[PDB]
């Protein structure tokens, strides 16, 4: 488990709430403020999840052999509604759970905080806070997706099993992807934060 | 990886012919023949899927611990179409292309405790040599629960902890035919079964 978790009495899973000030806190803030300058971050929270963690750097791992490079992983944002985030914290994203699916039948995520920022992805609950997760997404190799793909398309139509690792909205400047696989996404920070 | 699996040195995946007489295949054609008499084995294939079998590994692991001394794995069929069968050996079973069962206990991967069930034409679609495809797969039932058509996931054991979930659901948990399971790498196909009438 990565050296910058904190102790956590022999258990698999905690949400750690970051310090502010501090250079983890700080660094993913900027991430944020990036894009959402003009909201408000009541806080940051460390999604610490062992066997999520374990079963996506297995996948992780797996991907740097398969494309026998280790440039596969992206962070990235995706905003959800109050209702969804236990479920995300403990078993992490499930393409199988209202929005535009025009780039397959996965998980979204999104390249700028501002997108997933849109009240139809975090949803502001009664209180008006929204959520959003900032994830590590094995992207890999990547082509255009497309409505109703189930998985990413074949590298070359000649062997059908030999896919992309993911799908975007533009191969040069994407602000999308689209994940098909469990465990190919570890939400590593929640932030909850105002308009 | 299994230290008696063949050698493939340093490949990823290999499709390894079992041979009659063995323990090994009489005990898969003694599992198949309990309830499918009426056919006969073409062969049999050990899957040997590095990637999937790593993944599957993990996720047994993580529900040995978390079930706490549950026998949390049963071996069960699963027939299919012969044009689905490269994409199983390679990437398994995937729920987001699994059929709606006629008798639906949820949106997933549906897997049998007989073979006659799995042997009926509609899973195990005769292809153009009137071969029929069966699989063998080891499957992380865990703890479950009778299923409802509208699952996308197991439902909770308890409803005030929505996250807490059944491991899959069957049809009868009493007398289980089938199970369902809702999420990758639950799943290991370990044999693969071509027969014929
Ligand atoms: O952060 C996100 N969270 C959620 S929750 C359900 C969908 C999305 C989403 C979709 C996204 O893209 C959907 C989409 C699909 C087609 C065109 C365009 Br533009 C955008 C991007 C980000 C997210």
């Amino acid at each position: 488990l990565p050296e910058h978790w904190t102790d956590m009495n022999h258990q698999l899973f905690c949400m750690v709430q970051l310090e502010p000030g501090q250079s983890e806190y700080n660094t993913i803030k900027d991430k944020f403020t990036r894009t959402c300058s003009s909201y408000a971050i009541e806080k940051i929270e460390r999604i610490q999840n062992a066997f999520l963690w374990q079963s996506y750097q297995v996948k992780k791992r797996q991907m740097d052999i398969k494309n026998d490079h280790k440039n596969n992983e992206r962070l990235l944002f995706h905003g959800t509604d109050a209702d969804s985030v236990p479920y995300v914290n403990q078993h992490g994203f499930n393409r199988s759970c209202k929005n535009a699916v025009s780039y397959g039948k996965g998980t979204y995520f999104a390249v700028d905080a501002s997108y997933s920022a849109k009240d139809t992805y975090s949803k502001p609950d009664s209180n008006g806070r929204k959520h959003m997760y900032v994830v590590r997404v094995l992207t890999g190799v990547f082509t255009k997706g497309r409505a109703g793909l189930v998985t990413p398309p074949p590298k070359n139509p000649h062997n059908p099993t030999d896919l992309f690792d993911s799908v975007t909205n533009n191969t040069r400047s994407p602000k999308l992807f689209v994940v098909f696989f469990d465990n190919q996404a570890y939400p590593e920070y929640l932030i909850t934060f105002t308009a």
